């Protein structure tokens, strides 16, 4: 069994992906902790936790297929030095994944791979609901104002 | 048996109410959940479900008295876009019901439906404690201040 | 993040479909239950509980999209006045959502937006469910005759 | 070890009865359910169970006998649609089952092949029994009327 | 409710391979239950049980879709003499269910049936699965030499 | 046996160093606690019952090196008046330690007293997390506001 | 607190090294469930989530010492091709490590950073533990031939 080569460039493509985010958000969770945000830190931990399966999950497909899973590889990081840079970080890369899987899926049915384009399905879903989340987080956060949404970030006491 | 025409009337009325109630309470949470006020949304959920328990309550009393329940009729939405706007919007339709329910039941005793009458006292009780809610919501958004109100409506950290 | 229009408009009509089931669907029950059909009704019951939860999803699946919810909207509802009535009208709604969501869901794909279409695969599912079992309570009242089928809607005793 | 070959024939052909077996009663279950009589749907999908056991038990002992089973071949299935239509095929099936094992199981006997005979035995105690249902299922059927004997097979309310 | 007459065609076609798969999963268990190979056979007779399944969830959607499920019709069985030649001959119908349902998903789609597409969608998977098992086992065949392979596939001590 | 003057020398000043803490921790506590900051003064008389443990280690380090222990000497205490002034004041006596240990540290080695030399570097590496939350707890009080981090440090409701 | 900038130039290669091992690791163990060494495989993942371990600590420190982790940088994989290759591999890097290692735990007592030092020795710890499991596996491969040793990485029956 072997799987059509497109799509085997777009899993790879998404897998790199991943393992960008996985790095993105497990780093940025540490800094948060660090800063002391530590309610905030254990979402953002999780988020990594969530990427770290999603890059599993391709890479038993690629497998499966007979393809390379690339571990090599790597995309470049955007790491923030304010909470509202990290959330502003991690929208990027999650829009970046629905502008390649957003087409890719179309691309994967075309080509009767459906259970690749299933596999891409979940992920789409669950990167919109992180949009929907860090979208949220800057909404709020001029709501409420920087400091304030700040505040909600920490434990009582902090630390 | 039979119902009075008027005292019909009357409950069909505040079914409209009940039915305009639940969709604007309903629409509300989700909004303030989407907003990120979780914690408030939580609680705007439960007085939409409470809305609904008191249509189907209306609804039965409608059928006992030999009428027909009104489903149909919608009153005009008030969709508020930020947590003044709500809380205002709320009040106003709670507000309506008193005005509708006060000589409502007077009128209701003098047909001699005493059990529509302890029905809609009944309403009465529960949209006086939503208002007085509401009020006090108001209240101390100005007291704290509308951000620093808002931030007691998140959880830690928020959604 | 934004939603395609004519996806927003899709998923808005789709919430009018469910919010007029979600009336017709309860009063029908309520109905039911005043003849003394109580084990009937509590199946129509639970018909309106799975619409007031695709409104909830769709609400979600809205919101995500920076969308606005249609709760003012509502459509013509079909009240029936016998069982035979009531199992008509509501088929006649159910298959009013299967030939708009067919070629909806076609169409979610085109404009690449999966999560929205999945969730209209999910419904039309459900949808297909709910007119197999109307459609065999019809068969069953011929087969067994009206009054027959009438008296497996009974408790025992009655009410 | 080596069977007697008169004895595996008739095994074989058992095994051809059995299998037919299984795929009329698993159909005229999901039939009947389909239809709404979900109550004699279960019986009836148990029916089809038990055959697939016997298929499983006359697997066992031609396999021990260095026999090989024959499931590539399918006796005439004869489905019913109607329930006494479906009582009466799955009659005549059983009835072909005592006709050939009453007299084959002599044969085992002579043959000296008692563990065969036994397994046979058993397999005609179980179709009397089935046929015995039956044969009373279509006695009541003018007993009741047969209306009334099809409201015995639906839940309530139905489905 | 009435289906299109090609997802009809298709869904009776797959019902025929269930239908094989099942009865050549099985008798392979059997086969290599008998020959010792107790602890390889469990999971052969596991693979014939997910074939029941898929027969019966095709069954359902049939019948949902006014359609008359094929029990009558058959493949033709490859049953093997070897491990490696049941391994083979599992190997060969599913490949070609892999083939028919590859097209017939995009063709369940162009016609409008999602639920029936999904379905297909999923036996796919199951399918794609079983293939990664099998493949694998054959290339385990030759990595550790045939009798060794065999080894693995019996209890301490055997049957 | 005997300890070295040196080692001895430096255990006694660390001695003192715990003693002084334990002091100037206990107490800021305590007026913590006062202040209404009940939450924050949990977590301090923690740190204070942390260098009385590490008091009650060395102790026994110098008995067990034939020693006599200072528990006569004490360092000057820095009370603070605000959080920030008492948070400052525990860094300094952190980094005193530091000061202290990290030259004490190689010296122990040198002198051949390794398990002198590791309690030093426990205690080191717990003063280490001691600061860095102290250096944690100053930044929040910018980033936050003094106000708003304060209010972290309050109970709901105070005291 | 402001770590010495060659030890955090030490930290960082190391967590450059542990993000290497990570996805090797990890790969190597999702290709040997592939390939049904299933026995293995979850071995090879616990080592995978050891370095996922180890690189968590190195960041606190990282972190703790006012540095910047770096999760840019990885290093060359060596992805084996069969057990043999695979073991070989991950040696190879363990090897680096201790090299690495070695001079740099010298180097922070020097600086006198002994928790650096203490987490670092820990490393090499457990590094010796890995380089002996896989240094042993290699031997077994020679003691028992590699089609037995392999024999042993897969259950009962094979995956
Ligand atoms: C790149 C830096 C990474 C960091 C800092 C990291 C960190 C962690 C940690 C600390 C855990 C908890 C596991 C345990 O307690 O043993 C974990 C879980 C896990 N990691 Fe990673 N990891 C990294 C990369 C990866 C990668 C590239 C993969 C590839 C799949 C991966 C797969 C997993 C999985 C499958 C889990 C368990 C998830 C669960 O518990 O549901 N990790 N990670
Ligand atoms: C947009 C309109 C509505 C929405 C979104 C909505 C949504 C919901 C939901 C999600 C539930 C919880 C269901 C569960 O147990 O999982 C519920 C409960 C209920 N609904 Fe609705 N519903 C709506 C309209 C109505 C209407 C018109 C009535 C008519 C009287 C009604 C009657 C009830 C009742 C009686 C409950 C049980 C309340 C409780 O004890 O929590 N609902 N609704
Ligand atoms: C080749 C002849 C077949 C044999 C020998 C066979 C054998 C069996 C056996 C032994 C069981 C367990 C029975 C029990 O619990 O009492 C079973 C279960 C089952 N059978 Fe069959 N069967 C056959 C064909 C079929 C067919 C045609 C279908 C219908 C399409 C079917 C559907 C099922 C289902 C749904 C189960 C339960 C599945 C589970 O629990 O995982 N079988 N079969
Ligand atoms: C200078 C003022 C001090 C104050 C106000 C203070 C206060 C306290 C108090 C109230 C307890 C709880 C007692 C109990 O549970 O019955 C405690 C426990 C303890 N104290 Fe002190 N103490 C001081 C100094 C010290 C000193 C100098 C040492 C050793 C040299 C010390 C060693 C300990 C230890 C080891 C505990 C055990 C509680 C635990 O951590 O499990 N304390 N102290």
């Amino acid at each position: 069994m072997q799987g059509d080569p497109d799509v085997l460039r777009l899993l790879n493509e998404q897998l790199t992906s991943e393992l960008t985010a996985i790095n993105q958000y497990f780093l940025h969770s540490k800094m948060q902790d660090n800063w002391g945000f530590t309610e905030l830190a254990a979402h953002t931990r999780a988020e990594s936790f969530d990427e770290m399966r999603h890059a599993e999950e391709i890479t038993d497909r690629i497998l499966l297929l007979d393809g390379l899973p690339n571990y090599q590889r790597i995309g470049s990081l955007r790491i923030g030095q304010t909470l509202r840079e990290q959330f502003e970080a991690d929208l990027a890369i999650e829009y970046d994944v629905l502008n390649r899987l957003k087409p890719g899926i179309v691309m994967c049915r075309e080509k009767q791979d459906t259970t690749s384009a299933v596999l891409l399905e979940k992920i789409v879903a669950d990167e919109e609901e992180h949009i929907d989340y860090l979208e949220t987080q800057l909404e709020l956060m001029d709501k409420l104002g920087e400091e304030l949404y700040s505040a909600q970030c920490v434990s009582r006491p902090p630390t």
